[PDB]
């Protein structure tokens, strides 16, 4: 009569005081914590909660989890007791294409795109809001919340000829009306798989402009949207946007397609609506989608009992992932294993620790900006109160975490905009990313620029400066700007070629100076400025490059 | 053998008693009231009845809810045993747009709007009711009862330029039809949430005038409207009425129209028709949804056995709650442990007894007036007179509250209309507001103004009086005194310079004085008096700002 109350199949004692599952022979055995034997091996010291059948409320039972007796789909860390195991899906928008709504063959503007996971934070310290943002519950979005949001930024470079002016390029006047289409695909970031349905996700452009809503029918698919895997295949035909299928195509006038021109960028707000879930069967061991267990009924759960943290070390994307934290007011909840912003960070994401300190591969946790939300910030900055001290990168394995938590750990090198985005770091990085040339040539220049960095770069500007001090620039347009093409070998590759027509650049004295600049997305500019100034002449420009004629080729 | 009647898990004797859940090592033990140890831990004495699942009568049961075996999102309070947890949700309106139906991009009005959950109470003594409303049941509203309604105040500022007559504005004469369009957004106030079936609210001109139902579709929506949440999350974009989904518009005749611009106000009467509700599952732990109870089954037995006491400490908001209260009658209900109005205040909002009183965050409960129906009335009345006490506020720990009681526990700070909104309250108030200065300069004015207050002010009143007694007025109409802005950081900001032509004061003498003064909802116009009397002159305005030029900028 072993004890069980959760009845998931580890004993009491064990979920509480601690346990691991470790194979013998080729069977596997689900012991108590050993820190003598089983530290060793490299287990891991699983602890849950004896009274909650999967402590994080997610479709999967703690013990389903650390045996193995799962969706195989589920992610590794999401395969942790107290690791919330659910799906996060978003929308990426590789390209559009803008023309008039109905000979047109070249009266169309083909221009690729950037998108983004954002996170959405509060603003300054003057916005006029509504008297019903100091309420309870409403309008306190307390900085960041449950929902999905990608930002889309549009090329600004040119693709063909010398074409100027979007407007004229596409043939719009006052009485006509331009049609939008794109290729996108759905992504999952989560760490459980959707089998079907999907995201009602919208198209929105400035603050509230809905341009058009996508709900690519349902069941229609049966490919799974597994974790760290884009909906169509990254190997397969993206989805298009009133293309086929749909009888109303997009509509946007010129007021609308004017605001657009003027920040090429639109938003992709998607729903929460995921499909039903694949659980395990004991019995013959095969994994089924139950048509009566939905996300849409066990999500809310998981976020109404976890710390959220989200993080951006494995690339400058925002990660999010949801910890199983304790709740006084619950119960229940309150049997949950205590839960501390270190082993949280360990678990939830993967730092470690190599000879005493915490880093997340390499960068030591120090190099990261903690973000908290009114809520969060007091319960950390009491519990500073009650320990003494003021840095807390010292007593992080002793901030304990509570639910309903909200964290933002983030890289502290680079800059970041309102939707917490990777926009441009400090001189100081940028240059010491490009000390690595590999080949010099009048053509362009081969880097091992570090891929990270890159991602904050708009583009590179080439000037030639005289012995005396002189400032002709090659390619000298906000829009020919964009120049640095990236190799698969791993090695970052700019021509001075593409904007010279097509001819390597001129030294009119092999004892000039070539210079060429890097644009961080920040500074950067997509249009000219109140005259006509299409020139990177007011642009704050980074010095990159700067070696002799004679250096080259 | 122990003895559980209802089945619930918790057994007579602790339920009857007192009892509280508890957590141990990690295991949570449901133990009975110990004055001893646990008054001191913290936790609460709970007693419901002994031969009820859920004493409230809602969806959960008294083990279920002390436990927190429950669905997570059922409200904190509500999570006691007698305090009802079911939902309430109304529609908020931001703003509307009118024009004409159908060169259409400068001849139209879209002004925002204030909407807040109502709660019509009765007449004065002398209102034409037909000859039924003294018979049984039949119209005998007896002030308030169960139903959704909120109402929508309409900006009467100015938007544009110096726009004049809505009429004309956008073109209408006896022989056109003006349609309406807005953004809105339902709302849960309750205490349990409603998981997809939406309320089929409808839109009222006036006093019957019906001019659109609302009845968006079910299942569309697999969002969850959570306690204290706006539907489409305050992060989202707003559901808008007929602009899409949908082919009759709304119409609105002249005459309609007129009476429209004559109150610049709106109804919105919202039906009970919720969802199916999401049941725990001892199994598996698991919430799920169960097709077969719906709200509007399990609601009325609620609404039958309960004390609803309405409260606007929170904000100025009205806010409802209903406790278990007892019934003579009914032999099961006089199961229900007794209640007090002092306990009630305590569970059901928050009152608290800090040195021996009892207040509400502060304010002491002697700062609320109390307000009950006939039936309510008399059943206190007489329970005074078995007590002897005039002054209620002693006695209010010793008032026995039985069910179908209904309560108005209100602000005594301010005035209060039909609807008893928050209206404007006494001068000596007002004023003592507007004590913090923090910025003066000849182009507005910073203050830390309450949030609370700031609520029940129309605008304000910018005006110089001279060192012998005049009186020139800035902004001098009755649509000029929208000016306080509100920034983020938590300060009402004035704005002389919006109705100035973008240009700061004028001080003709640096000795004079600058009036501004602040407008009462109760006292404020929203149309020119008989004639076209458009300007601050037969106004109740308030003095809230003199300070001489030399102690500006
Ligand atoms: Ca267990
Ligand atoms: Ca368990
Ligand atoms: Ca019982
Ligand atoms: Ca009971």
């Amino acid at each position: 009569t072993v004890p069980d109350r959760d009845n998931d199949g580890i004993p009491d004692s064990l979920e509480v005081e601690g346990y691991t599952v470790d194979v013998k022979n080729k069977r596997t055995f689900l012991s108590p914590w050993i820190s003598n034997i089983h530290e060793k091996k490299g287990l891991t010291k699983y602890k849950s909660s004896p009274e909650k059948w999967s402590t994080a409320s997610d479709p999967y039972s703690d013990f389903e989890k650390v045996t193995g007796r799962i969706d195989k789909n589920v992610s590794p860390e999401a395969r942790h007791p107290l690791v919330a195991a659910y799906p996060i899906v978003h929308v990426d928008m590789e390209n559009i294409i803008l023309s008039k709504n109905e000979d047109s063959q070249t009266r169309t503007i083909s221009k690729n795109t950037s998108t983004s996971r954002t996170h959405t934070s509060e603003v300054h310290g003057n916005a006029e809001v509504h008297a019903s943002f100091f309420d309870i519950g409403g309008s306190v979005s307390a900085g960041f919340s449950n929902s999905n949001s990608s930002t889309v930024a549009i090329d600004h470079s040119l693709s063909l000829a010398g074409e100027r002016t979007w407007a004229e390029t596409m043939g719009l006047n006052t009485a006509d009306t331009a049609r939008l289409n794109a290729n996108i695909r759905y992504v999952n970031t989560g760490t459980a798989p959707i089998y079907n349905v999907l995201p009602t996700t919208s198209l929105v452009l400035g603050k509230n402009q809905t341009l058009a809503t996508i709900k690519a029918k349902e069941n229609q698919l049966s490919q799974i949207l597994a974790p760290n895997n884009y909906y169509p295949s990254k190997n397969l035909a993206p989805i298009a946007l009133n293309a086929q299928d749909s009888s109303t195509p997009i509509t946007m006038n010129y007021n609308q397609f004017l605001e657009l021109e003027k920040t090429k960028q639109l938003r992709l707000d998607t729903d929460q609506v995921y499909g039903n879930i694949a659980t395990y069967n004991f019995e013959n061991g095969r994994v089924r989608v139950d048509t009566g267990s939905n996300w849409s009924e066990v999500l809310p759960q998981i976020q109404e009992t976890t710390a959220r943290i989200i993080f951006n070390g494995k690339d400058l994307n925002l990660v999010e992932r949801r910890i199983a934290a304790v709740n006084p007011s619950d119960p229940l909840e309150t049997t949950k294993p205590d839960m501390t912003l270190k082993e949280a960070l360990k678990i939830a994401f993967g730092f470690n620790e190599p000879n005493g300190n915490l880093q997340y591969q390499g960068k030591d946790i120090t190099e990261f900006d903690f973000n908290f939300d009114q809520q969060t910030s007091q319960n950390i900055k009491n519990q500073l109160a009650e320990l003494n001290a003021t840095n807390i990168y010292t007593v992080l394995d002793k901030i304990k975490l509570n639910a309903k938590m909200n964290i933002l750990i983030r890289d502290k090198r680079f800059h970041y905009d309102r939707n917490n985005i990777a926009v441009g770091a400090d001189e100081s990085v940028v240059k010491e990313a490009h000390r690595e040339v590999i080949n010099s040539s009048t053509e362009g220049l081969l880097l091992n620029i570090d891929k990270d960095i890159r991602k904050i770069l708009s583009g590179y500007i080439v000037e030639i400066e005289d012995t005396e001090g002189l400032k002709e620039v090659i390619n000298d347009r906000y829009d020919m700007l964009n120049i640095s093409s990236l190799r698969q070998d791993g090695k970052t590759f700019i021509d001075f070629k593409k904007y010279n027509d097509k001819l390597p650049l001129y030294i009119s004295n092999p004892n000039y100076k070539v210079n060429v600049y890097a644009v961080t997305k920040e500074n950067t500019i997509i249009n000219p400025s109140e005259n006509g100034d299409t020139s990177t002449n007011g642009i704050k420009k980074i010095l990159i490059f700067s070696k002799k004629g004679y250096e080259i080729g």
